[PDB]
């Protein structure tokens, strides 16, 4: 099955309203930059962003020029002429609109509140999809909290029911309308709905993990924002999942959630696979097409794992654009984020940056010895390991933010496509390294095991293994006289 | 309120059938050994044991000569003439009959299954109580678990309803019929029903904790079987309550159930108090009137916390009676258990035992250097600390197994009575020591705390404290923008005044 390659196409309202493909000073990344070759390398483009308004319906930004918007969307759907499997999804939400303190947060919370609000909301999603010509619905609420989860689930189920009906009504059996969400790629946010992951994922074609931004100026120590595996020399974190509303025992929580742990892409993927009913094929690994920059770092480890003096606030609370050589940073008044495109230019420019590689995390980073700068980003090299991991772990594919940050030749996108599909690319010998793997074990990833059948009336010592009701169980203490499942002295440790 | 002093009177069916008060070779402990003085020192005598039959009704062992049974019970109820507060309870169950592998286990499980079976069982408990002249019902099922607990709770509620009506019918308001149970005194068995303790205890006058047998041949390291407090030098154990179906978060489980911990009397009592709705006044501390002996122990520490070579099988699998001077052991064919009466005689027999004291656990122990023996038991001195603990903790009283193991003069019972009621006994200055106290805290026994009210729209740093909806909450990590409650980021740490 072809791996999904989902790229976000984000365009601010002001750019839509002034849309042009001949002046990058107004629209830096027009749809025409998505050449036929690039359209063939994508399976999905997530058009973004739409929102949920006070009327609790899916809708464009009020300031949007509709004829302009439709024309932009039509240019994107026209790309399908180059790739019959291509889908132009539209995404609702994103951090700005939907974070707890975001301008539209209330609408997300209220829209999923009742059977009626959900019905109205779900209907608007499908209506918007059909009217503008999109191929699916993607919801990026960052993120529903514990009490809002059931409503969120019910809303996704409603959208799924309606989409499946629309696919039949439109004869799209060959390319069904889809439903996806951008899910948390770190344990802290994931813990909000983690306990109901199976229900959240059931109505979806894919759950696209934002397995990046795992480091940022809000953190005291600089770190890789998307390390595939862990580096013991880097910071470790409190494992928030052991505090999720799971209802599991101390032993169960502890073995599934070691704490502290390395916040990596592998951690997030494994944490999802630990839950039963969460199929690997629906998990999509997100990767960033931009780097995060920090200033005020010291030496010793190339800028890694150092204290820093980078403002964490949004908007950038200053006019000091200190990321040397970063022109886009001045355009965007923020030296803390730089697109791969810009980073590549900074490296070939003799600005003082040294590209280094951490072979445990399997990611690159820049260090500016003279000015004390550190940049954590991804490139075609780090993508080799992520792509192999996606294949080895049987994941659904890759998602990335965002298309306008790839270089002009579309090299990052082309690398991902190459790793999955080129007949002449062979990663059978690519060494995945010794970086730390997430070792938690949960109900969803129990190892296959064998054990004598449990015998009613038998007394077992501590550590005894038996098979019962399809699983292998082990005693937590001694003199066990009851059966697995009826006696809380037994820990389920294997399956089959 | 007077502290309860509940003593078990246990008599095997063969002794009942051959009951006599003039041959200790046949009946080692006849009711006649309970003088008026002893009857006045007791508030309850738990006659034991009756059982639950295959018809799922409370019943005497079928091999019991009924007339002889009524006569033994009559002798006990006759003691009420010496003490208008005394109750002769009868106990259903006990280890032999009701443990998972016991001969009658299935009957306990099945009797509590449905409204019908529970009504039939409860009615039989009251019928037996009235037919033989008992003053209450005590149930010693060791122990209900899992899916059995709700039935067990409903059975207890039904018996309570029937007993209360019986009290009115009989004009027994001055001495109401009572209902109690013998409860686990250690976390492993306690974890079976721990999560529903409040419901179990609601219908009871007392829950009598079997806070002893916390050490035994089944354990690889010798230890005190009823340490009041912990000794950091002794063995520690896995805290099984961490595995009970409570629905608490990892932090809550960790805070409530330190592990490993010292398996002690204080730990059991505190574990019960940790649960919301369990009043201290209904908790009864059980104490042993017998000691447990081990052989093959190493010296250097009075035989404490040593490796040993004591058989664990039951019955005692050998003919070798190695507890020096314990003739009772020969009679009973087991050198691993000795009554305090017998242990006291061994200490007066110049047999080479040293009586030592652990000032952390507040319990005595015997050490036989020459033969490598260790005996953990309780005596009048350890009872001073336990009695003070019962007073300080506002517990309901003390329970003990069993009357026949006190010495002929009834000294251990007299001590307990003295510590609670004598005008001339003063423990105001008794030093409770520095042994380890159980310090877990559960969402149900949180301290009063004070903190600013939560402010919606605020971002909280790690460790921040706020008050919200009756509780004080602490953030477990930073950048918290969510409200206290189910949200995983917040931890309930205290109650708002
Ligand atoms: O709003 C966005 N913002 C960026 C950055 C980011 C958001 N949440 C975490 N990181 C992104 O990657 N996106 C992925 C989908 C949401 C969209
Ligand atoms: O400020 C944040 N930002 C998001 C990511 C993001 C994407 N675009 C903007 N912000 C995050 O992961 N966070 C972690 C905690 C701070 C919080
Ligand atoms: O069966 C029993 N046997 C003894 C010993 C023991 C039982 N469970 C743990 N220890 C006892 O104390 N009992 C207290 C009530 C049950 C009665
Ligand atoms: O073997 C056991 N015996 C019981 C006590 C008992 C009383 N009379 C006989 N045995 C006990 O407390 N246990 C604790 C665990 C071992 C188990």
């Amino acid at each position: 099955t072809r791996k999904a390659v989902i790229g976000y196409y984000f365009i601010p309202t002001n750019q839509i309203n002034n849309y042009t493909e001949t002046d990058t000073s107004v629209v830096p990344f027009p749809v025409s930059n998505i050449t036929p070759a690039k359209a063939k390398q994508l399976t999905h483009i997530n058009f973004s962003f739409l929102d949920i308004n006070s009327n609790l319906e899916c809708a464009w930004d009020p300031a949007t020029n509709d004829a302009k918007a439709r024309d932009v969307v039509n240019r994107l759907t026209a790309l399908k002429a180059h790739n019959p499997s291509l889908r132009i999804m539209f995404s609702i939400g994103g951090w700005y609109y939907s974070n707890d303190l975001g301008v539209s947060h209330a609408n997300y919370v209220n829209a999923v509140k009742t059977p009626a609000s959900r019905a109205k909301f779900a209907q608007s999603c499908v209506r918007i999809m059909k009217d503008y010509g999109f191929d699916g619905v993607d919801i990026d609420w960052e993120y529903p909290q514990a009490a809002e989860v059931d409503g969120f689930i019910a809303a996704l189920q409603e959208i799924r029911t309606l989409l499946n009906q629309q696919t039949i009504t439109d004869g799209r059996q060959a390319l069904p309308y889809q439903l996806t969400i951008a899910g948390a790629g770190g344990a802290f946010f994931l813990s909000r709905y983690y306990s109901k992951l199976a229900q959240i994922v059931a109505p979806l074609d894919y759950i696209n993990l934002m397995t990046y931004d795992l480091a940022g100026p809000w953190e005291k120590v600089t770190n890789h924002q998307a390390a595939l595996f862990g580096d013991a020399a880097g910071p470790t974190f409190y494992n928030a999942l052991r505090e999720a509303n799971l209802g599991w025992s101390w032993e169960e929580l502890t073995r599934a959630f070691p704490s502290p742990f390395s916040l990596t892409v592998d951690a997030a993927v494994q944490q999802h696979l630990m839950m039963e009913g969460v199929p690997s094929a629906k998990i999509v690994m997100g990767v960033p097409f931009y780097g995060r920059a920090f200033k005020g770092v010291s030496g010793g480890n190339g800028g890694q794992y150092s204290s820093h003096s980078t403002p964490g606030e949004d908007p950038y609370p200053s006019t000091d654009y200190w990321l040397v050589g970063c022109e886009e940073c001045v355009r965007d008044k923020d030296p803390r984020i730089a697109s791969y495109r810009q980073l590549e230019q900074m490296l070939q420019g003799n600005y003082g940056y040294q590209r280094l590689w951490n072979d445990k995390t399997k990611t690159p980073y820049l260090y500016h010895a003279q000015n004390g700068l550190f940049v954590t980003y991804d490139d075609a090299e780090s993508f080799k390991y992520k792509a192999k991991y996606i294949k080895q772990q049987q994941l659904g594919g890759v998602m990335f933010w965002h298309l306008g940050q790839d270089n002009r030749n579309g090299d990052l996108l082309a690398a991902l496509d190459r790793y999955f599909n080129a007949a002449d690319y062979d990663d059978s010998q690519l060494d995945m390294g010794t970086g730390l793997r997430y070792t938690g074990v949960g109900p969803g990833n129990l190892p296959i095991m064998t054990a004598p059948a449990y015998v009613p009336g038998t007394t077992y010592a501590q550590g005894a293994l038996v098979s019962y009701q399809g699983y292998v169980w082990q005693t937590k203490w001694g003199y066990i006289t009851s059966a697995p499942g009826s006696d809380s002295a037994w820990l389920k440790v294997g399956r089959v």
